[PDB]
């Protein structure tokens, strides 16, 4: 009963919950290479690390210390995904694994910031008051922050 | 921030067994966690499948083979599609959820295969007679050596 060997420790892990990094994957599709699974894999990781972010905000929305008083459906936040990905800059691919069982390509990822007019621009399209982008984008800001 | 209840299969390479397979299948809207595991499941069933090739291929490449007929990559590719179809008895030892991700993962092991089945899809690849009987055979070692 042996076990699988050079499995890096961030595999381990729940990376995802550093929020600014994100672990994705992507089976190998035959007509590709793996250098190319390997891209799919990490946009994956990258798209997760923004809704990790969502998911971080949905949660202090949900909190009993939650200002925001607009209403944010969970389809809303499911949207928010994508501004806060936009935003995204200065993401680092700091790994790459993959499982011998079926050849799936992981991917480990940080952004290491990301732009405020972007963010913010990208949550007022989206049908949010004054207050609630100012909160929100106040927040992953601090989420990246205090994410070093 | 280490992974929790992470089973021990998680952790091994079980498509060395050849006869059992994890595979897996990212989350997806409009489905629920329990069709993500249907399709897991079917991955990792078709994993059982790949692996078989896989070994035939392994002992068609090998100094012992007797098969003399030239077999070709996309028709080891193609021996997958018959193979699986003659699986039978295919239990789902487990699942595994992964937080980072909410990716399903699934262990299965074909408790068998249907000779006939296995045999007549391999003929209509055509492969000569006795590729056929020695693949057939081969096979037949396969799951009787994962007993």
């Amino acid at each position: 009963n042996s076990f699988l060997q050079d499995v890096p420790y961030w595999m381990l892990q729940n990376r995802s919950e550093y929020i600014t990094q994100g672990v994705d994957s992507s089976h190998i599709v035959d007509g590709k290479k793996t250098e190319e699974i390997e891209k799919i894999a990490t946009k994956r990781a990258t798209i997760r690390v923004a809704q990790n972010i969502v998911h971080k905000l949905k949660e202090a929305y949900l909190s009993k210390t939650n200002r925001i008083k607009q209403k944010i459906t969970n389809e809303m936040f499911i949207q928010m995904t994508q501004p806060i990905y936009d935003s995204l800059m200065n993401v680092d691919r700091l790994g790459i694994y993959i499982n011998p069982n079926n050849e799936e390509v992981f991917a480990l990822v940080r952004a290491r910031g990301f732009d405020k007019d972007a963010l913010s621009e990208g949550l007022h399209k989206m049908s949010l008051d004054n207050q609630a982008v100012s909160i929100l984008v106040a927040k992953v800001e601090e989420i990246f922050k205090d994410s070093v």
